């Protein structure tokens, strides 16, 4: 008649396990949080979100974050361009120093949406002709 809902939203949580099914859940499930691309959860602690008892489901603090790009790193012989700001989805310009010519790329790309904080081609070349 009743039965647990759409379970409990968190700041950037979202269900990580196939203990869902996420149709109808019988009060008394505990399930486990996943925290979307670019967000840690909080130091890491039970990730228990019950189907208690009145479906609704146990606790819910705040098991996300945020996990930005951490900066593209240092290119060479040259330098790297960060117009204010290296967040998810973000990007950068090669600059290298005098007498180079970029040989590898004039760009490149803050992804997080596939394998976590990382970017798409590090070092390019700087190579003096």
């Amino acid at each position: 008649f009743r039965s647990c809902e759409v379970p409990t939203r968190l700041n950037s949580a979202s269900l990580k396990q196939p203990y869902i099914t996420q149709n109808y859940f019988p009060v008394g499930t505990v399930v486990e949080y996943e925290c979307r691309p670019g967000y840690r959860r909080e130091p890491s602690l039970s990730p228990k979100l019950t189907c208690l008892q009145n479906l609704k489901w146990s606790t819910a603090v705040e098991f996300c974050k945020k996990k930005s790009c951490p900066n593209p790193g240092e290119i060479r012989n040259g330098q790297i361009d960060v117009p204010g700001g290296i967040l998810f989805g973000a990007t950068i310009s090669f600059s290298c120093n005098t007498g180079y010519k970029l040989f590898g790329s004039t760009s490149s790309f803050c992804l997080i949406s596939g394998s976590s904080v990382q970017w798409s081609d590090p070092l390019p070349e700087c190579r003096e002709h």
